């Protein structure tokens, strides 16, 4: 398993903090906000981030890290969805919560070519400390 999330082009709704998208791709899954490797957007109707995979990947993983110095709870009532090189969605799934730092997912070699998070409550704020989205087998 190689974690092709790393440097990958990442967007999000907004930002605010300094909670740069691209913060959940550094390879740092310290979830302590002042640690600098945190995301953030503006309390946004809904907050969501996106990563490009550059081309459609055989997606064995995806592992998301929270946020754990304060408003952990932010990360709950969400959708993860996935795209193929068309845009078009080729899998959903939606989380109630967390109840550690972090969730594993396996997707079983599932092709897409990008990862979104998006968050059911209108008006939170999405931290992402980290997204990994692993391949190989
Ligand atoms: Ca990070």
């Amino acid at each position: 398993l190689s974690n092709i999330a790393l440097t990958k082009e990442t967007r999000q709704s907004s930002t605010d903090y300094n909670g740069f998208s691209r913060l959940a791709v550094d390879g740092n899954k310290n979830g302590d906000y002042g640690h600098h490797s945190v995301t953030h957007t503006k309390e946004d109707s809904p907050s969501w981030w996106e990563i490009d995979l550059a081309q459609t990947e055989e997606l064995e993983k995806l592992i998301i890290y929270n946020r754990t110095d304060a408003e952990i709870q932010r990360l709950s009532n969400f959708d993860i969805i996935i795209y193929d090189s068309n845009d078009y969605e080729v899998f959903t799934q939606h989380i109630d919560s967390l109840e550690s730092n972090n969730l594993s997912i396996d997707l079983k070699g599932l092709k897409g070519k990008k990862v979104r998070i998006s968050l059911r409550s209108a008006g939170i704020p999405l931290s992402l400390a980290e997204v990994e989205v692993y391949t190989y087998k």
